[PDB]
């Protein structure tokens, strides 16, 4: 007889909130838009290296990664990076075009396959 | 705005986080398990994962810190599964371990585990 306790349902948002806080980072993500560095974010190598979707972000702790995105796709970058942590993403008609561009350019094969089927 | 398509691959996360602890690589916390004074067994933690869990409140320390855990000689085999529970957020408890797992949770602020173990003996009050 073995009685199991499971509180693992929270883990999707638990990991998502680690990215939201932007504290204890060991990776710097710069978002260059129209030449100049428009936005900035940070990552946690320990969480990122565990996900095959975040293969583009599999770098040495302390490395600076430069993300070049279209001016149209600037609001969809935060959700895209959070998807590597949370492993959950909500896609609408207006964002399926931009999310497919990001997944193709940054090796998020599962997301790329999902966006392609939504057309 | 009327149609939203959601992708969810978050089911893996219980074991994904559990395997991070299993590997014992890329640690930024040293956990020394002492039994009757002298050091018996050693482990390592990841502050980023541990600080996210309220159960691991005892392990909420600066990256690089050395944490000492003073446990009973009987509760030594339950130490590895107790620390993994902070990562995986899942634990398998038996009749022989429910006594030890309640001692660990009470002494190291794992309130959810302490509450679960206490409710279990109302069921295990009998032999089998």
């Amino acid at each position: 007889s073995t009685h199991t306790l499971d509180l693992s349902r929270e883990l999707s948002e638990v990991l998502g909130q680690i990215f939201d806080s932007q504290q204890g980072c060991d990776l710097s993500i710069s978002v260059s838009v129209q030449g100049e560095d428009a936005l900035g974010f940070c990552g946690h190598t320990i969480i990122l290296t565990a996900n095959l979707e975040a293969q583009a972000l599999w770098k040495e702790p302390g490395s600076n990664v430069t993300m070049s995105v279209d001016a149209e796709c600037v609001p969809m970058v935060r959700d895209f990076l959070r998807y590597f942590y949370s492993r959950r993403i909500d896609i609408a008609l207006s964002s399926v075009k931009c999310f497919h561009k990001l997944a193709s350019a940054y090796g998020a094969k599962q997301l790329q396959g999902y966006c392609a089927s939504l057309f």
